[PDB]
């Protein structure tokens, strides 16, 4: 899509690496779950608390630049 940068965010998990390509969805996807997924306690893919996400649209990506999402815990 976009070569741009990606940021993970969670309570305690938090990566930020580069990335060839803008979509999120799919990117936090597997980088969050490369971080925090290894503790695969953590299941909740929001933006603020809604369950929203930055760019996790296919054509939001495909205008902005700006990978970065937060994934919550949610296990109970």
């Amino acid at each position: 899509e976009t070569h741009i940068n990606l940021k993970v965010s969670d309570g305690s998990s938090e990566i930020f690496f580069k990335i060839k390509k803008t979509t999120p969805l799919r990117r936090l996807m597997e980088a969050f779950a490369k971080r925090q997924g290894k503790e695969m306690d953590s299941l909740r893919f929001l933006y603020d608390g809604i369950r929203i996400q930055a760019d996790q649209t296919p054509e939001d990506l495909d205008m902005e630049d700006n990978d970065i999402i937060e994934a919550h815990r949610e296990q109970i």
